[PDB]
């Protein structure tokens, strides 16, 4: 059944629950983000209102073909009207057209759901400063203190400087950049920038990118293979075997893969620097994993709560055992008790 911390009381609103069926009493289902543990459910058969960004709106339509009646797209930093409930649709810094979303309920509790979020200092100066938020529905994906990553942009010089390096050492080496869903296209796009190439890739997932507004797109990607330098392959096909057989299919164009892998956190961040990352390599294949993140490190998660003050915490990541959300409500306590809220 729904769970509780997926409704917004008191009102008939969900967040992110689209595969329980109808929900008996809601009357606007809002979608944060196209991800597909978030989306879970919709089909051209939905029949519902869904309220979301217009590049969320955009994905629906054209992926899954919902019915553009049942689409409600909103604007950013704008007060918006929906059954008569006051809301506004922030950027989350998650994946392209991810929002928080603040409730302003009749009785006068303000509610903030973070969807998937980044924390970062420039949230603290949207419209969340001009007023005080009562409970916080808390992406809680990163919430111990061993999840430490660098910063998106550190992460990028990196992966640019290595590309760059490669393929001017061997101008027949070809570049591999996994994916599985939207999100963290900063790194492929990026290292086809410093290349002069396109992005060569797939025709589904071209047409996922063409959906996201991002700006003269049509000069950084494409769906012939044969004239970039820099292709685009399922996450599963990251590994020998796949890029083995991926440089086969290229015809003797290249003679070395140079691969990433963004995963979100692993091990090697407690101890190993960004400067310090080596690959894995056999042959003439190299697979470098990089800490890129779209949610929120620990000292990040707790800058921005200490900041808002809230009244309450309802995670919604990590819910599923006792020793996960003893843990987390354990460091809320912390921190409401380090800042004096
Ligand atoms: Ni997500």
């Amino acid at each position: 059944t729904c769970p509780f911390y997926k409704k917004i009381p008191g009102t008939g609103f969900t967040v992110d629950a689209f595969q329980y069926g109808v929900v008996e009493g809601c009357t606007a289902y809002f979608l944060t983000h196209f991800h597909s543990d978030h989306y879970a459910g919709l089909s051209k058969h939905f029949t519902f209102p869904v309220y979301c960004s217009e590049i969320t709106g955009n994905l629906l339509k054209n992926k899954l073909h919902v019915q553009e009646q049942y689409i409600h797209p909103l604007p950013l930093d704008t007060e918006c009207i929906v059954n008569g409930v006051k809301v506004v649709l922030l950027d989350a810094n998650h994946c392209p057209g991810a929002v928080m979303i603040l409730f302003y309920l009749p009785n006068g509790t303000v509610i903030l759901h973070t969807g998937d979020f980044r924390a970062d200092p420039s949230m603290e100066r949207s419209l969340l400063a001009d007023q005080k938020v009562h409970m916080l529905y808390l992406d809680t994906t990163y919430c111990s203190p061993e999840y430490t990553f660098p910063s998106q942009q550190e992460v990028i010089r990196f992966a640019i400087n290595t590309a760059f390096e490669a393929v001017t050492l061997n101008p027949h080496a070809l570049v591999v950049c996994g994916t599985y869903s939207i999100g963290k296209e900063k790194v492929f796009l990026a290292i086809a920038d410093v290349l002069g190439s396109k992005v060569g890739m797939s025709q589904e997932k071209y047409k996922t990118l063409q959906c996201l507004n991002i700006p003269e797109i049509n000069s950084l990607i494409t769906t012939d293979m044969c004239s970039s330098l820099v292709h685009l392959l399922p996450m599963m096909q990251i590994n020998f075997k796949g890029l083995q057989s991926h440089l086969k299919k290229c015809g003797g164009k290249y003679n070395q893969i140079l691969a990433f892998r963004p995963t979100g956190w692993t091990h090697s961040n407690k101890f190993t620097r960004i400067a310090d990352v080596i690959p894995q390599t056999k042959g003439n294949i190299s697979i470098y994993g990089i800490p890129y993140s779209e949610h929120s490190s620990y000292l990040e998660m707790k800058r921005f709560v200490q900041w808002l003050k809230p009244q309450k915490i309802i995670p919604t990541v990590n819910v599923g055992t006792w020793k996960s959300r003893s843990t987390m409500e354990k460091y809320f306590r912390e921190w409401k008790l380090e800042a004096g809220y």
